[PDB]
């Protein structure tokens, strides 16, 4: 690298035009293979997690959200070690797609997104809301570790990741849930769908959901 691409935003500047897996060299200058959103808000975002169509389990141990899990094809994770090396230098705005059943779309814009290496649990530290329809369901979670069905370190008593049934910056729980079981709309169980509060909801699974980043 120093003569490649850095960011998606890098590869539409050099007029990559269409949405795709593309590499980007990190800031360690190792080579990442990444999705770029080359369309919403003006494009340039680089997509880290994706669901899209209930093809993949979302309920995975520490170990698996470390490294990253899903399909290139579909829905993934991109992985919390590569999400930190993403946003741990300079700063990205984070943006969050969603679309329900019925193809209303909505989204939620923040102005800096950066995440913790594993020491520090890939603790969240976001900026400020900026804008978008779903309402803020992620300033709630502000400062805190991420977890899992293995590695609890929520502020409730119990597991939330084992009761909501999902990966995320957990409290006492959450306003969010992007990471829940795909449950295909209106849902009985209780918040342990792919929910955003603000957004639809503790019982609505959005259809699709994407969170990305790009250089402010
Ligand atoms: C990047 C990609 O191919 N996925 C698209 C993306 O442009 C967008 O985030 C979302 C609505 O914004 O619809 C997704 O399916
Ligand atoms: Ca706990």
């Amino acid at each position: 690298c120093l003569t490649g691409p850095r960011t998606c935003k890098d590869l539409l500047d050099r007029g990559h035009f269409l949405s795709g897996w593309h590499t980007i060299y990190l800031p360690d200058c190792r080579p990442l293979t990444v999705l770029c959103d080359m369309d919403t808000d003006g494009g340039g975002w680089t997509v880290f997690q994706r669901r899209v169509d209930g093809s993949v389990d979302f309920y995975r141990d520490w170990a698996t959200y470390k490294q990253g899990f899903g399909s290139r094809l579909g829905e993934f994770w991109l992985g919390n070690d590569n999400i930190h090396a993403l946003t741990a230098q300079g700063t990205s705005e984070l943006r969050t797609d969603l679309v329900d059943f019925e193809d209303n779309y909505q989204f939620a814009k923040y102005r800096s997104f950066r995440v913790a290496d594993e020491a520090e649990k890939y603790n969240l530290v976001l900026g400020a809301f900026v804008e978008g329809s779903a309402g803020d369901s992620l300033t709630f979670h502000n400062n805190q570790s991420f977890s899992t069905k293995d590695q609890d370190n929520d502020l409730n008593t119990g597991n939330c990741a084992v009761m909501f049934q999902g990966a995320w910056w957990y409290k006492n729980c959450h306003t969010s849930n992007l990471n829940g079981r795909y449950l295909r709309g209106t849902h009985g169980s209780f918040a342990n769908g792919i929910n955003w509060k603000s957004g639809k909801g503790y019982n609505y699974s959005y259809k699709v959901s994407e969170m990305k980043v790009r250089p402010a």
